[PDB]
């Protein structure tokens, strides 16, 4: 269960070197140089860093001294770097939003931050652009018209998408939905509000997803179902894995940590249908945890992802659990419920005896077991 | 507070007609006529009425003599029937799913059972016709290839939406999202997924959304925010008002009787927006309740919307609410934040002092304290 | 992983016999002869069953001619009745409370119905007696004064507690807590809330808990801790394993289908602390199964807690774990915080240098992907 | 809507003190003199404020001068000090437990800590303190054997009972329950968990609860409900008011601006009950708003308090409500099940037509409608 460089595993400069300061206390670890985070990551067989434009500040406050060490440690290690964000939640101005802040010269203000990280992003070959709008929202229902709020969320959007199309940077970006923290209640809340959302993009074509597994799950919903109806609409360009409990606050755990079984679930949805992007973790090693337990959680992240890998091909070649998926007629639903001749009085033609088919069972309870049978290393 | 025909108040046969049979215990109340339906909401001041297509025959079982019977009450009346929509969920057969059931012959026994009643809600000059996918979905990750699943949705939905445009019917169909239950996940589980879904559909232009309160609140979204983003896409093509107390199973409360504060927000988006959608009631008098405390409970639907709608409107119309607007600055939102003429290098050439306004505040706090002073009508 | 009578393995009545009628469909199943029951759990190893007093009439009316048949199933096979309780929510004169109703002749009724089981429950040597106030609860604040619902419902336990005595049955009596459904909110809504409840009785001595998994994920509480509180007061008096998704409605799924992290630490803790209860299922087949599906998901309950109990075994006996769990200094929770002999004065005669050892870490990250390694069978 | 003495509103220092740093940003206002919060808070008619020990310190960090400086702030207004508490939670010592730490000199170091504050409690005058356990807990279930963690937690709590005793302080314990946050779970999560644990005390006679509005709601409770438990068992020691949308992060916001419904419950019971303990409110101001903001927040606390006491007095006066209370036979449950003279024979010699009574309904739909137009301010 080791990783390998096919595996595209990759962190964040923001997760390891993550203070653990929180609500309630002080942090418990002291700032981490980028430059061994890019060393320590490279050992333990991760294949790319992403980051925060700030993430590069973390002990360097000078930025092109900063960027310079970045680069060197990159080079030295063959370190790859798929994906940039901008931070756009952390200083003061942003209290009230970035791109929906009330103030348009904040407005601005975010959009050249963008732009600025653009550029860099694209001389370290980044080509997905993650957008986490983190402080857009509201805590209260007369603080923000969310109509009006999106239709700056779109203009900022836009505005980018535009920019960087005329640089041809031949980058995608990629929206993060999250339900609430900080704010409220934060704007795209879904995977599926941020889809309807980029729809309505001038530049939709270059825009997706992002989702992580935590976010999605702090709203209660499926994760494997998100992210199959993210594949379905073509709109995967990233992802972010970790581990949450349910609803509250974000918890960032090690993948595979809160919800075991969604995560083998996801695990055999991204290997099966052969989704060719990375393997991205956003996680934070923990508020107990030190310097070296940091490096602990990390190869926890790809070890747990390796085995949750293995369980699930083994899953799907096994030829039980074959059997029961034909015993529940699963492949079925792939046919076309309409023929391609057919026309609305020929299906009106045909009749169907429900009283006949009301007992029919699907036998989920056979294929089910296997399924936590081989997520248990016991089949 | 009396309800006028311009409220477009209506009711679903199925709201004040439910027997309450729940989880753990039998029906409390008798079946209801339908006629006796249409006149006591009638006499209530409600102006339409919706039905299931089953509806119908709650107490006649031969569905001629049970149309012929609404019809009748409805032409004595002068009730409207602005929408309908199709019973997929009761029969055993439908245990799999309906449009996404992986039995092919259940599959084209629901398309040809929607087409029967779309059929009648044309001659009913029905011109909304609602589908709530109530059994697509599944208990457990292994049940469901939510992927294929959606093919199967998306190819039910168009077939339909073709076949009302052959017969010239003239109306619209709104997806109604709802998270979960009674599958443990519910496809296109929010607002957000059945807008990403419905851009996919060739015939995307004439579907769009039936929202319901307590279906958003059940994932913990904020319904205000999710339907200004239906505004903002001009997809709100039906509501339905209900209460409901957050994350468990469906309430079906009286609309403003869950959370009262998100109600009254939302009766000022409607109202402010000059939406012109009727207002649905959607919901369940309660298990305890008898026959005569049905029509209590239909009453209080109409009457405390109206109470809501008259604490907005005065909250809006308040010079000092006017004014802690301005104070937030929250009409700047409204001004573009990238001007007509204005080129990616007249943006850079701007620069913002960001620490000059760290300490800028927004002033919510007179705005929220307004706003809940008028909800609870003491301004 | 085949059950043995060791493993006390045990289910209602009503779990493999549910039809399967929800919120929003009719039944699946047809209704289930408890004397098939009966054997059909014999046969898969179960080593217990209990009952409803109602149970026992699914397809027998004749209340002694249902016992009686019931009997000789269970002298048959050996199987033994641990545990016995009363359908004290099905009737319609319940949907107010039942002990908690407003009705006080509704309450008389409650008790002598629980009385009647109590005295065969006693015959078929049943020393665990469970409560589940399923109806005891509301759906608004207006409804339902909850310091008088506790003075009824304290009244109701006291009385029959007293009636036990009487009797000498040598019985304990095992309180079912619930957050919600069917009621808005049930009284008692979580273990805690029992046991403050139990600690008021004066019959509090013979009155514990049966904590059930789903129902303290509904409240997304940590059904392991809540267990452990039960444990540390020593109100273990019954369990009900199932599987749960959060909060949402109750879904009875397979033990360890839903939070399967949280089955595995509460099966090594239910080992781990030698507790000698039953472990009884309290879940349903699902309704897309079938009549054979049932024996399926019964058998997958056992399986899937013997899967997770071997897990747990090789986990708490591997070198690894146990050096793990030492750099945690897991152990030294155990060593109390105040010496024998100890006074104030010798207590702040110490002193601690708390900048010293600001940055001691803990370490759980090597324990905590230990843990999940060894619930992946990968270790 | 003027705050009087008589109301005993109260405030902790870190509420309009909080600056406002959250999981993802800076600060945006500036450590505010705790002289000042004592002068701004009398002059709005608050009668009391709370402090953490180390809340003195917030612009003084010598601790004899930050205490004479709040001493002499509290002559000069009249301001009492009912309550007083521990920061067992900022500093990095605690990132694995106080009371609950692995390490005994973590453990033995926050008894001190306690105990000087006591110290300090005592001679200002309050005569109860609470304790919120925030680090008491775990982010995953190998971390902390909660039966250990309880043990040391009681012994904690006994051992500082016992120290007030014996200096005669006169002062009770209120123990502050919260589901989750800062910690994955937090050990006595709920009031009934609290309830449960202070039974087993040695002191439990000393001992009670401080429950907050938001910490039950972030677990989905009913904190009305909760009250009403509380007060039956006469455990209300404490209360902290705020407001909360259901499960996610802890958000402090004004009392009534979360779920106002249950607000309005929860000062109807408040106040029809007579408790006479403080209504202190433990929120936070927003991170959007600035310095002045701060004191319009803490203004409307207390004025929606008030609005809501007349709304529930006005509710209760109104004859409407009294007869619909009749109707509903709510008064009937105070009526004792079992008489004074009633043995059960004589129970089980009188018989229920359960029959005859099923239809009975209980009229909550006027009720609940009586109390929702007096909350809006409309009777
Ligand atoms: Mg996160
Ligand atoms: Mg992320
Ligand atoms: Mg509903
Ligand atoms: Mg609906
Ligand atoms: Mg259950
Ligand atoms: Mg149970
Ligand atoms: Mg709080
Ligand atoms: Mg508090």
């Amino acid at each position: 269960f080791q990783p390998t460089p096919e595996d595209r595993f990759c962190f964040g400069l923001w997760t390891v070197g993550w203070q653990e300061r929180d609500q309630f206390g002080e942090a418990t670890r002291a700032p981490l140089d980028p430059v061994r985070t890019v060393h320590k990551l490279a050992e333990l067989g991760a294949w790319g860093v992403t980051f925060h434009d700030d993430d590069l500040l973390a002990v360097e406050p000078n930025r092109d001294a900063a960027i310079a060490a970045f680069r060197k440690a990159l080079d030295e290690t063959g370190l790859v770097v798929p994906a940039a964000t901008t931070d756009l939640f952390k200083h003061p101005v942003f209290k009230d939003g970035a791109f929906t802040s009330n103030d348009r010269d904040v407005r601005r203000h975010a959009i050249r931050k963008v732009m600025r990280n653009l550029d860099l992003a694209a001389e370290l070959g980044a080509k997905t652009y993650v957008f986490w709008g983190g402080r857009e929202g509201a805590e209260s229902d007369a603080a923000k018209d969310v109509r009006v709020a999106l239709d700056r969320f779109r203009e900022a959007i836009d505005y980018l998408a535009g920019y960087v199309k005329e640089q041809n940077y031949g980058m995608r970006f990629a929206l993060e939905p999250k339900p609430n923290e900080p704010r409220g209640d934060i704007l795209l809340p879904t995977i599926g509000h941020a889809l309807g959302f980029i729809s309505t993009l001038e530049h939709h074509e270059m825009v997706g997803l992002n989702p992580e597994v935590g976010h999605e799950q702090m709203a209660g919903l499926n994760f494997v179902h998100g992210i199959a109806q993210a594949l379905w609409q073509d709109k995967l360009f990233h992802i972010d894995l970790n581990g949450q409990h349910g609803p509250r606050y974000d918890q960032d755990l090690v993948f595979g940590h809160g919800d075991t079984k969604s995560a083998f679930f996801l695990v055999d949805l991204l290997e099966s249908s052969g989704w060719e992007g990375p393997r991205h973790f956003d996680y934070k090693p923990g508020r107990t945890e030190d310097a070296e337990d940091v490096w602990v959680s990390a190869e926890a992240n790809m070890r747990t992802y390796l085995i949750l890998k293995e369980r699930a091909k083994a899953f799907r070649a096994d030829p039980e659990v074959q059997e029961a998926m034909r015993a529940c007629r699963i492949e079925e639903l792939a046919v076309p419920t309409i023929a391609a001749g057919e026309s609305y009085e020929d299906l009106r033609a045909e009749e169907f005896d429900a009283e006949a088919a009301r007992d029919r069972g699907y036998h989920y309870s056979r294929l089910n077991q296997l399924a936590v049978e081989h997520m248990l290393g016991s089949r």
